[PDB]
């Protein structure tokens, strides 16, 4: 019902900072950017290479898809708020095709290793540096007043070499304001907290902290997703049989909520699962007590009782990226 860190955050800035449908963005040209390769389609998107012809800086170009004036306008004025913020993807235009005239976004380029082929390689102390620096990432966000509302793996890009890493797509992002309602349609099904799961629609950022989890569970375990749901139902019966469905029903009594009555003949009864019921041979070297505690206190149904981003960063997990600071 209430977010516990920065709750109020935008309420106590200029309403400039949060009102997004006013804000007026400059639409340069598409035509300075050259097109090489599309990186990849999808929703309201479509996203490529590029060169910046005015002087030679590699670019991503996301081409967005203007049927809906406002989803645009939040997204600009999102990446305006975290310029230059620890490890956000920088944006650096907003630009229109000419002879089209739909808009685009412009992004700094990351070599990043895909992390199908990088996860095989991590070793337990880059699981805690990357980790720890997702964390900064969204520690930023939230004291902007602001929720990813999609962390995976996708949108976690690390260049290994550089070791840097730079979360990305902030197309479903969104200012946080106590006793808001949010749609659930939010984040990739492996990456749902409950809350969504059950459509309760007053979450706020420690839903990012739940998807964090779920990265954390899938990288010590080698389980990727580590919650394999085949809809939204199932994902719910999933994560259930591993939390328990006792603590459960807990949860939906506290914050009052109505469960779907087809949730009845699939939850079943189970019990809370061990954490180490998930530890075998080929994952024993990235799975550590601290590492465990961390991870059962990001996935709790209770969203209010998540470690937020700054209290887990303090966890004893990360000493070791601390000192090496
Ligand atoms: N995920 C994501 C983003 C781009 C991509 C989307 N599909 C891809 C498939 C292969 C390689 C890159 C991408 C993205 N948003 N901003 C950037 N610089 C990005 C990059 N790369």
């Amino acid at each position: 019902s209430r977010a516990r860190v920065y709750a109020e955050v935008n309420s106590l800035r200029s309403r400039e900072y949060w009102d997004y449908e006013a804000h007026v963005p400059s639409w340069g040209n598409q035509d300075d950017y050259q097109l090489v390769r599309k990186l990849g389609r999808g929703k309201y998107s479509e996203v490529f290479e590029a060169i910046n012809i005015t002087n030679n800086e590699r670019v991503v170009v996301k081409i967005l898809k203007p049927v809906k004036k406002k989803k645009i306008k939040r997204e600009v004025k999102i990446l305006e708020n975290l310029r230059g913020g620890t490890n956000i993807i920088k944006l650096i235009d907003t630009v229109k095709d000419p002879v089209s005239k739909t808009p685009a976004l412009v992004f700094e380029y990351i070599n990043n290793t895909d992390f199908k082929q990088l996860y095989q390689i991590l070793t337990d102390f880059d699981i805690r540096f990357y980790m720890y620096e997702l964390l900064k990432a969204l520690d930023y966000c939230h004291s902007k007043g602001i929720m990813h509302r999609d962390v995976k793996p996708h949108n976690v890009m690390i260049d290994h070499q550089q070791k840097k890493l730079r979360l990305i797509d902030w197309g479903l992002a969104e200012f946080y304001h106590p006793a808001q309602e949010y749609n659930v349609r939010v984040a990739s099904r492996y990456f749902k907290g409950p809350e969504l799961l059950v459509d309760y629609q007053m979450y706020d950022y420690s839903l990012d902290m739940w998807s964090l989890g779920c990265m954390l569970a899938s990288m010590i375990f080698r389980r990727e997703p580590f919650f394999h749901g085949q809809d939204n139902y199932d994902q719910l019966v999933r994560i259930a049989k591993v939390l328990g469905t006792e603590e459960l029903y807990g949860y939906l009594k506290k914050y009052h909520i109505d469960l779907d009555p087809h949730f009845n003949d699939i939850l079943g009864q189970h019990s809370r699962k061990r954490w180490e019921n998930f530890i075998h041979s080929e994952n024993r070297h990235l799975v550590s007590p601290e590492a465990l505690d961390l991870l059962d206190k990001l996935l709790r149904y209770d969203h209010q009782q998540r470690l937020t981003a700054k209290e887990a960063m303090e966890h004893p997990y990360f000493y070791p990226v601390v000192k090496e600071q």
